[PDB]
């Protein structure tokens, strides 16, 4: 239950050797998180969303253990192919597939594809002829998912194609906090199956999406191994049948990765301090944009705190992080910490103004970790 | 006054050969835009702020014809320094430094950088000892620019560090319409120039920045000769004795580049249809999210129009475009336009979901520009 977090002394080494900014991915904490979903989710096939952290060392280490992948495009299936991760451990899970993505799927031998439209099953169909698809449906809690009476048909149809119609899979959107959408979703799933098999239709494989909830700003009101246990168990109570999947990408990687940024410039005109950072809204916090997110920082400060603002280093006036945020003084050159960042982070992040994007570092290649392990070894029999 | 603008058969042709999504960027353009800011206005220097686009051609070109480059990074320096502009071409224009840019700056000579802030003094005297300085100045249309009354006084503490006080900048803000601003600003430095001569400090440059409109969905309001005239007239109305300089970034290259982008997937589930793109607010269309900003968009559809929604080929349900926009059916595999591309697109870009950045391909290069030649060479004489 614990997240990844380099203290104090961590930060002052790391930063004597490497520049900031950067991101330190903890790899015992992926596999960490993993064996735990493994454990309270038994029931459920990982099909980890790449898109949240596709850092290869990661994904090396999900394929060791035998983790399957979700991939989105050709890119995501390239850098998989090249890590030796055979289609066979992939769905092509976007909905809307390009010309470059069904060749790839075509070529990686990639078998499992999602889908919630019509005009979606010809270009499976041509581009890969036999093939296992499951229907996207639309759940509670837009752009994706067919509407729940449109299902059967978009399967038959895709029968009628060629296809072969597996299943159907849904979303119930990201950083969820209750469970009662996943058992929503569950039931709807279960009406469907049952209508399926009757009208001469079996379905074999259930797709219940990510959205499990990963800690931020203001940390985690949800309890994961309940959260989990009590799906898990719905799933025992509905489809004793059935191969069930999920597809976390946040939750794997969220609480893996910390990044270490650099006080590069700062703003006392008052009445509040604005402390510039060498990483910003176009890097790493892209996820305020993008993710409606806010992150954990830690500035490492012995004076008394005042509500102080934050800035990236770039010359836009959006680059703007946290405001009104209780800090104590910092000068140029000091580190702050921000935890909870393998997400939806560094796979936003640009080079605008010509910056380098962050690198992450995988910390267990590191004397740190050494360190905690001669540590851990000592007091720990 | 033309904007750079593909026909129909010319994304045909192109689209034959290279698949979509790429940019197409138009050098012709890039010269006739600079050419015409020299010949309106005529008294300001050209300072490129290349981080609207950085495409090395269009760096090549403009260095060819003896513009010189606002840098904000190691980055942008490396770039240009690989395209053999030396740093004497450049102005270390983000007024907050990190180390490596001090270091970069440093090695390649660059001898002119901006400031707003007293704890920046000191980097730069460690960082490059004598060196020509500017202190930006906050006018108005936050983040960046000090307070006027601080402008003298900040460049007094500049010199008693040993750098050369060089003079005055500001920037009225991105996408300007009006002049007013541009002129109140150009009077606010008048006023410190004078405060500075007869307090014994001479001031050489002054630097007016950029904000020069380019025309978005809705086009532009604003005739450009009259605004740039005006302004150069009250430059010399005002600045007889000095060097100034001007730092464009949006007008030099906005309306030189278009997007051609594919139409991969149909959503006619009613009343309004989905058009999903093959480009999307993850890579080209960033500038929706990080530039306020809204492109204009050409079908190429035969039939009546109807209310349309556009989103992008991504997992996120923030990937959406336009909404209610008048299109003609459109089906997969058709090509749409986006004109005025630019400028704050794909700097911004990013490999969400594995997708590869849409590349950028040089108009004069290609057949089609050709063809265009000898269809203008025959009609013209
Ligand atoms: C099909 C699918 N599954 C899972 C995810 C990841 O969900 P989360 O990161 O919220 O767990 C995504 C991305 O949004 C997705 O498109
Ligand atoms: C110093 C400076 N000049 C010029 C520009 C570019 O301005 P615009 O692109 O609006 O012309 C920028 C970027 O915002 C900048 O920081
Ligand atoms: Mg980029
Ligand atoms: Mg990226
Ligand atoms: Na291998
Ligand atoms: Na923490
Ligand atoms: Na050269
Ligand atoms: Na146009």
């Amino acid at each position: 239950m614990k997240n990844f977090r380099l203290s104090e002394k961590e930060v002052k080494t790391l930063a004597k050797r490497i520049p900031t900014p950067f991101l330190v991915a903890s790899l015992d904490k992926v596999e960490e998180n993993y064996q735990f979903m493994r454990r309270h989710l038994p029931r459920a096939g990982v099909f980890y969303a790449m898109k949240a952290n596709p850092t290869p060392e990661i994904l090396s280490l999900l394929a060791g253990l035998g983790s399957h992948f979700d991939v989105a495009s050709a890119g995501e299936m390239e850098i998989l192919h090249e890590l030796g991760v055979d289609g066979s451990q992939m769905i092509y899970a976007n909905p809307v597939k390009d010309a470059r993505g069904l060749k790839a799927a075509a070529d990686y031998n990639v078998r499992r594809f999602t889908f919630d439209d019509p005009s979606e099953i010809d270009k499976m169909a041509k581009a890969v002829p036999g093939a296992d698809v499951l229907v996207r449906i639309a759940v509670r809690n837009t752009k994706f998912g067919a509407p729940v009476e449109e299902a059967l048909d978009l399967l038959k149809a895709a029968q009628d194609a060629g296809l072969h119609a597996m299943g159907i899979c849904f979303h119930v959107g990201s950083q969820s906090l209750s469970t009662a959408a996943y058992e929503e979703a569950l039931l709807v799933a279960r009406r469907l199956f049952d209508e399926a098999e009757e009208m001469g239709m079996h379905l074999t494989d259930l797709d219940i999406g990510g959205g499990f909830p990963v800690p931020d700003a203001k940390g985690l009101n949800v309890d994961l191994a309940a959260m989990m246990e009590a799906i898990n168990k719905q799933i025992d109570r509905l489809f004793p049948d059935t191969a069930v999947w999920t597809e976390p990408g946040r939750y794997m990687c969220g609480t893996a990765v910390n990044l270490v940024t650099s006080v590069i410039g700062t703003k006392t005109r008052g009445e509040q301090p604005w402390y510039i950072l060498d990483e910003g809204i176009y890097g790493c916090f892209s996820g305020i944009m993008y993710d409606h997110w806010t992150y954990p920082l830690h500035c490492f400060g012995k004076g008394n705190k005042k509500p102080s603002t934050f800035g990236g280093p770039s010359c836009d006036g959006i680059d703007v992080l946290y405001r009104d945020f209780m800090a104590p003084e910092l000068k140029i050159g000091d580190k702050v910490l921000v935890t909870e960042m393998g997400s939806y982070t560094s796979v936003s992040a640009t080079r605008f103004n010509g910056f380098y994007l962050a690198p992450t570092i995988i910390f267990e290649d590191q004397p740190e970790y050494a360190a905690r392990l001669t540590e851990d070894d000592d007091v720990k029999k």
